């Protein structure tokens, strides 16, 4: 069986259905994926029920290090800084790094008034990513734009 | 009828998924409202298509302008910049907003535990919203946390 | 006539309390017609006792943005702060001018044909993003600038 | 024996790039013994010719990175830097320490009761976030600190 990590931020509705949306696709996949959706285990919040940073950092690299696969979500106006450190944690522990990237403010490639606009002030239409967390995913994984993509990425990892 | 403004970020697909989600509910609540989803009126990205910021602020605020109510989605690592702009424009011209925030890490003000973390350093567990636009709102609208409270407080404004 | 300037810009971390004081520095030391509202300098002291909820945060930084001539906005950072972008909206929709400084280095490189030629691959883009809606409403009734040099220049050209 | 650091900051603002030099300069003044790596001081000048992708871009980086002995990151801003972040994730999973830096004003005010009771309402809350799983892996191996002196002091015991 292959386990995979799901990174990806799961605050808001968007992202807690976005995440679920996904996973059920991606397990759907193959019977012997073993996905772990970090939502899927979070305790429901109740006032007494509490930990810190650093056990809550302990509990989740535990995850990550015992995963074969990790699937990022790198959208969002920024990466989010906690899938950010665990890229980080994957890339130096030699765990692949599938991501997944769908802002459509990423195509325009072929609009030579898009690339022209770059000589104005502020007129970049091109959303930008941190390309230092995405070397880390290219180095031992690959950055992917869309679903079908991305399931098919997984599926020709195992 | 009643005109409204959906304000949000709509370039992931979470974040598209979302928006048609919401909207739909929003518009089988009532057959007066005439909601205008930003996502369902741009262009197919052509190669040949192209608008300069100046266009594409004057396009978006004449919608915003146009309507009775803005509804405006919160949530991310930070509030959308346009939609914290469309919120100033809104305000300014006397449009309510009324806003939804769903980040599931506003909740705990009953876990004394998550207060007396922020006697610590780098310990808060409280998502955060910058103020001034959330102040902004509230001055002639509304923020509601769930999809259920979002739907009555539009119901509430007919 | 004097000039009443609106500095926008975040406040909170060390980095930028430091860069807006020398900015503002630069900025009244131009012409002493100009009259610069600092955020960070009307601020109350930390207290255990003062509150002030987002209602009255906002009207307040409201009431200073609506007495200016001129909204000086400093739009750097990962995004752009959501309240300088709200306040934005609000001088755009009241007729305010907003001359903005945008310095990120990302910027650079529209003559590299290379950074052009690697957005045909998937996150490969060079070039730091901004929100357009936000500095569409700037370049409506303004400028936006990416040195000081020419926010110093272009402030004098607008008193 | 000489401690090598790697200085972790966004460096692509003018604010940024001048506190990272206000910082650096004070670190290196502690003790002669102290080499530390600043990104700035090594980017190449920007070139038409010059293009370096995002892969040999993290690969550059993170050479920096484990060549240390001890990473000094700076995590202010609207939200942590997704490089600091993922620089933060390497150095904790190869046993680099991790000194922090954090100086948002906002993260003050927990002997304010009425800010505190203000998290029963929506939308109400004025300390500042900093994402947890990203501090705690510092907090593992190093120590998040809130000011120039607490950061200057925890060097100086780390040498």
């Amino acid at each position: 069986m292959t386990k995979i990590y799901f990174a990806g931020p799961l605050f808001s509705q968007a992202d807690l259905r976005y995440n679920a949306y996904l996973v059920e696709q991606i397990r759907q996949l193959d019977k012997t994926i073993d996905l772990y959706l970090p939502q899927e285990n979070a305790a429901i919040n109740d006032k007494s029920a509490y930990a810190d940073s650093k056990m809550i950092a302990l509990a989740d690299t535990e995850n990550v290090l015992a995963s074969d696969l990790l699937v990022a979500l790198l959208d969002g106006p920024t990466i989010d800084a906690g899938v950010a450190s665990e890229i980080g944690v994957a890339y130096a522990k030699g765990i692949p790094v599938v991501a997944l990237y769908t802002d459509s403010r990423q195509q325009g490639a072929d609009n030579h008034q898009k690339l022209d606009a770059l000589n104005e002030i502020a007129e970049n239409q091109f959303h930008y990513l941190n390309l230092y967390t995405v070397g880390l995913i290219k180095l031992n994984g690959r950055v992917v734009s869309s679903e079908e993509d991305l399931l098919e990425e997984i599926k020709q990892r195992l």
